[PDB]
């Protein structure tokens, strides 16, 4: 870290300590060009990252969203509320790996998609058929004979 | 009616046609105190029969349920919302013409596939998706099939 | 208004009473053919046309982000919240007045400096700095060249 | 730093990279339990001077008061979070450098205009037109001849 002080680049660590009951690392540092002192603080960024949707607008994630999208796929399909929050949460985990602070709704969907595939294929073809906007009857035929090689 | 800009407590109609197929009045209306003009929509209150629902429970006939299923099978198709509101009526209309206290489910739901088939095929391949609850994939290419075959 | 019964295009309007504290006008029609009689609700549509943005996004009308860039640029002015309130309510008015179901963001704009034309010159060199994107600083002279004739 | 997920004591610093032209360190954290992965950031906490406002009322030192005007002023500009960042940075250091328990609003103001100057001549005029307190249109053009010469 550079001194706030001068802006000297380096910058030594003079002591450590958790804060915020272990959420977060204060630590003391020290310029040594011009050996001021100061505090600084360690946060987690623990909110999901935010959305770039298809007309590129930014609006920050709803796991709301991502979850009754997937019920009206799995209507009256025998997948338990257990799986789909489980489904839910490695989707959610996914995107934490990632490391970046905004990623596009086309990662959400892709990985939506992958979780049905597993759960239900009935339910994968009813999510498709509006995550690909199908414009034409032939498009499930498609999807299905494609669902098909695998 | 009271003007919804300055409260004054009456309004002067400025304008009247018939719009929704007949079945409703469009006013243009104008305040004499603060000279705003606005559009009223003037629609008809009737009685519905009765809900049979598949395990023979009787409920009272929701509106809201049949505009939301529709609108899950038309997601993302290029119908506006004036003809899902014309073939709402027209459904309504059907269910009032049998002079029935109620009817069942089964009645709604083939009534809004005719409707669908009209409307949207994608629309109605997802609808009778959920509908006529497909267990397998091959189903969908079924369901292709026959409504070509109509 | 059709009869919704018979379908007999002509209901005559026997009784009319006002409802929802004035809001709505609740009537009661009588078919002349099958001489039926049912109940009708007028309702007026107080919809804000939706916001076409620069990059062709829509969005809802929204008064706070118009009232927010007012705020701005009417910093340490002497126009008062009233004054303020009205101008919201007349380009909302102006809006309204075009019939139009969407409305592009440039309007809003345009219709905001006539505003603050009127009311404070400081304010709308400040709004015309942001809505017209100065490069240079001989864009507020130029601005100002542009108001002291018209 | 403990996992904000499981709970697990002791998460493993895997990577570590300087931010905000150095003036921050983004790490990256795994939990070596249950192997989640998340972003921290760590930075400065400086004591600062407090501030004599207009009316002589002494306030704590608010970054937030100080970003906010400064971002109104840079509007549709082409400065990014990073050189407004390094601004503040660099107000705060020498407003540290003073060595004053207190500092008047002027003073704030006026080292804001320094980097602004820097930064952008056309938020320096916008943030001028309120921290000047401009009541005619004259003053546009008075401020930018002062500020031409330099
Ligand atoms: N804000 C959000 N938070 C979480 N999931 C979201 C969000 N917005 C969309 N999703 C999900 O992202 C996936 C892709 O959505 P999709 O509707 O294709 O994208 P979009 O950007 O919303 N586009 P469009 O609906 O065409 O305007 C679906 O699983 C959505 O439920
Ligand atoms: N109370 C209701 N009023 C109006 N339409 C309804 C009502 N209940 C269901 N519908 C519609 O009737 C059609 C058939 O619905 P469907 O789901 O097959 O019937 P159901 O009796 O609800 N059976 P199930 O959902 O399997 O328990 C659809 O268009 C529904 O939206
Ligand atoms: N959704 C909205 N509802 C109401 N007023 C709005 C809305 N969006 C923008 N405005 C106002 O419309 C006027 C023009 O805004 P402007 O910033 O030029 O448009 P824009 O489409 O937001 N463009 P940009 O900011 O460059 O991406 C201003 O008075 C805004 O405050
Ligand atoms: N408590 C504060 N901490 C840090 N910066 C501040 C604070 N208060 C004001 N500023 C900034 O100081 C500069 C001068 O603000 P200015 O508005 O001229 O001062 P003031 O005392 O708030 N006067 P006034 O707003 O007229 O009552 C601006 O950059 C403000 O954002
Ligand atoms: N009728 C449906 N049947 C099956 N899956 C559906 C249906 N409607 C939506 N989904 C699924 C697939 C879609 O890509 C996903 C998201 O739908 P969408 O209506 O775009 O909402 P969203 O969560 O992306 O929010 P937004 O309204 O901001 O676009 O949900
Ligand atoms: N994901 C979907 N895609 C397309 N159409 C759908 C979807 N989900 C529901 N619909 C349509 C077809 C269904 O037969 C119809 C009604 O669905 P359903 O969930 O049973 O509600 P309903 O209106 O019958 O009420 P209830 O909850 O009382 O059963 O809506
Ligand atoms: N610093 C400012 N001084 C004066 N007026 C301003 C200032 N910032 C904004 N405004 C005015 C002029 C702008 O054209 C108008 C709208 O600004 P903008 O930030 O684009 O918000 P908006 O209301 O259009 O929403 P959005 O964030 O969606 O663009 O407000
Ligand atoms: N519309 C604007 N355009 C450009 N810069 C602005 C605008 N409004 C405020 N600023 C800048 C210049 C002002 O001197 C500075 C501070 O504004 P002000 O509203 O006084 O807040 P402040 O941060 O001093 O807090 P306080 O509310 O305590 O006075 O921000
Ligand atoms: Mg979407
Ligand atoms: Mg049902
Ligand atoms: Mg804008
Ligand atoms: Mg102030
Ligand atoms: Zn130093
Ligand atoms: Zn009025
Ligand atoms: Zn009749
Ligand atoms: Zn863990």
């Amino acid at each position: 870290m550079h001194c706030p002080f001068c802006f000297a680049v380096d910058t030594k660590v003079i002591d450590s300590r958790l804060v915020g009951e272990g959420s977060s690392v204060r630590r003391r540092r020290q310029c040594l060009v011009c050996n001021e002192r100061f505090t600084t603080f360690e946060v987690a960024e623990l909110v999901m990252p935010r959305v770039v949707k298809s007309n590129d607008v930014r609006e920050p994630f709803n796991e709301e969203k991502l979850r009754s999208g997937m019920l009206r796929a799995l209507e009256k399909r025998p997948v338990s509320s257990d799986d789909v929050e489980m489904a839910i949460n490695h989707i959610k985990s996914q995107l934490r790996a990632t490391g970046e602070r905004e990623v596009p709704s086309k990662m959400i969907g892709n990985l939506v998609m992958e979780q049905l595939k597993k759960l239900d294929k009935v339910a994968y073809i009813r999510f498709a058929s509006v995550y690909r906007s199908f414009e034409d009857i032939k498009e499930f035929g498609e999807e299905i004979a494609r669902l098909e090689d695998h």
